[PDB]
């Protein structure tokens, strides 16, 4: 179809879990090469069965992106034996440390992939925001904020090139950091959800899929809030 | 049955779909696998419709609705009903000297109640089958200047605000309400000047806003309510 | 009969307003008489209106009790005839008023109603005012959020879409004549309302606004009072949020 | 009903980058309303032509060297305002810093946090407060854009850690302003400039400190977390 990736290599960090393993299976499944990283070798282990088991073609590997030496040298492997990625997707993650630290990460792992995606002419960045999930209203609506910030002026700085930046906000999602909240926190989130359901991870890895798309390809700087209806801020 | 993106046994309605961008949509969600009808105000535009479904494949249909009557949307929507089956998809695109900055609020004002009296009509079938997917399209940027910049910002404000409260009143029923907001899409040789406040750096095509709603339409954006996708190659003007 | 037109050498240095003619719509209780005393405090001559007899009365006698010049009318901010008929009686009276603020409101398909009601009596009303700010080259239109906070949070989000909008809008469309339009969005503001929730539920509410307090009205004309001042003037298009820290989007 | 506390008689209030233009008009503002202003600047000229600023319009305070992207600055500078002056409670951050996009949001934000969490334990033994962020005044769009989102957020999330106190924490986005930057544009260019602004005319950097003194005011008391946009109507996201 026209929503096919076949011939691109996707970078997806944080890939060993949840919305980020989504993420990984989805670009495959729409035709991608992925690459999905994880902290430790178990996960990149772990990363790479997964792959296998549903078919896809690629490569679970070690990153640590508060490190410019394991981003530099991660992307250069990456270069050599699978080829550039010209998709990538940051899923991998004192109010104001938390959220500086991230964007932080965000722009160091952005710069290093923007060389290969200058020289091909082609791109998509798509920046994962942090779930929902019980301080906390606090540091959600400052990361959302700095988030659609962010993806927002390197949309920018970035377009002349046809590379998009994008982000996905999601909401209140079923995962293995939300299955074990208290029942009466959980009820409270529920009841703040038109939707009247938590999402899914598949669900936001559908729109990451779309976004990396051609057909998305007008599609720069926004943020797509994926939260079955619930906006706080 | 299911499958990743396909609206095979859904019927689409998709207003104004005579030309650009509408035309596209229904096109779009035509590929996808629906059964379109498209609509037009005049009947030789609904003739044209009809024409183009037929050349491209699609099964559907072309009317005849005016949004702003009341009657118009009955009959219009009985007719479907009793021919086609309920439609669980709708786009709407219908919207009415150098243009002002004095033209904003009328223009906003009489969509938005369009808007309500079509959707509220097709909520009852969508209701009744507990799935819906209503998608509003934002008008294009219009004219060059300050009084082109102040109806443009001003549409979109009333379309984000009124996507989002509907989403929010329909939400328990399995219904997504979602809008997508045009930038610059498809004369005067400041053309170069429009390109340069783009960071693409060129025009979007109407094709690229009807892959949007097609996702939108999808079983994947199930997730995905009270949103309004900007698609405008970077420029962002409120 | 109903009347429906009620009247009524110590130099305050709070005198900002210059003799010049406020109105005040829905200015007999809370947020709206608030305003009107803010306002006539500053120094203006304030006219506040209520939709019935009674209320334009009260508000005359709050305004006298108070040492404010002014008057209370009656208003019906959703009728053509209304607008028309009060603002040539003000004209005729007591002058042309280039401080408008707008508060009469209406409150409970109720969701889109509401919102598309108000708006429309604020463009009515708003367009009405203009020829005489536009004479004048000077004007404040001030709109008051209903995006007030104990409306409550279901359509709160939609009415603070549509006015920020809205205020935006109308704000560019007169911009050139020297004339600022902007709102002023309430969060929790203490009125007859709140004191009277159960403390369980009050504890609760606090606990969302990072203040831990409700506002008071006076809080909001304070606000009012400064983007109607000539410091405020090259404030347009802006909703000010007044909510002690609590966003709800 | 007429005599109330909009006056800041008693307050000493701190004013980075008072040297010129907007934050000099918002350290006159400041003092015109009765508080103890120390205005900083980065040299040892600028701080002395911040003092005699301040006597020639009869306004009680100091001029200060302040680096606020040293941490050994502006604990040393706020220590001295201790012992000299007394507790700065009115605190307003106009000192900047200078693909360059992100690194001078990034590095103004530090800069923003290492000096608010500074003056926040006088603040929060006073039980009141008042801290305002400036924005910049106006590839051009993208830098602007950029700032005012990442103050919006900061300011919003730094109001929430610390409302519980009684302190206030907003910011006031200016548009196009009158000030050095903008003597120098060609003709060709500010016209087209002023054609985006509803009033039709550049800000004044005074129309700036109004709006600060306001917010410094018990008035503003309900306050907080909010970008006040002062820009004549010309609204660019
Ligand atoms: O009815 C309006 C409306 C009418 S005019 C208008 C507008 C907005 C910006 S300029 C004019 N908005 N709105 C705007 C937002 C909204 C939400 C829910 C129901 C109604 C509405
Ligand atoms: O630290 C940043 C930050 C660093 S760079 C940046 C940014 C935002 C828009 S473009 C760059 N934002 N932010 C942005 C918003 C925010 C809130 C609370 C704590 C931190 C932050």
């Amino acid at each position: 179809q026209s929503m096919s990736l076949q011939g691109k290599v996707a970078l997806v960090t944080g890939a060993s879990r949840g919305i980020g393993q989504a993420i990984a299976l989805e670009l495959g499944r729409l035709g991608a090469v992925v690459i999905g990283t994880a902290t430790s070798a178990s996960g990149a282990e772990k990363i790479a069965e997964t792959l296998k088991a549903n078919g896809v073609e690629g490569a679970g590997l070690v990153l640590d992106v508060s490190s410019d030496e394991s981003v530099a040298a991660t992307l250069e492997h990456i270069q050599q034996h699978l080829g550039q990625p010209l998709i990538v997707v940051n899923n991998a993650g004192e109010w104001f440390d938390v959220v500086n630290t991230n964007l932080n990460s965000l722009y160091r792992l952005s710069k290093a992939v923007l060389r290969g995606m200058t020289k091909a002419r082609w791109g998509r960045i798509i920046n994962i925001g942090s779930v929902v999930g019980a301080a906390g209203q606090t540091n959600y609506a400052a990361a959302k904020a700095g988030l659609e910030g962010f993806t927002r002026a390197l949309a920018r700085e970035v377009g002349s090139r046809a590379i998009t930046v994008n982000a996905v906000a999601p909401g209140f999602i079923d995962t293995d950091m939300t299955r074990e909240l208290p029942e009466a926190q959980r009820e409270a989130l529920l009841g703040q959800i038109p939707l009247g359901r938590l999402g899914q991870a598949e669900e936001i890895a559908k729109v990451v899929g779309f976004l990396a798309s051609d057909g998305a390809a007008y599609v720069t700087g926004a943020t797509v809030p994926v939260n079955g209806g619930m906006y706080m801020s």
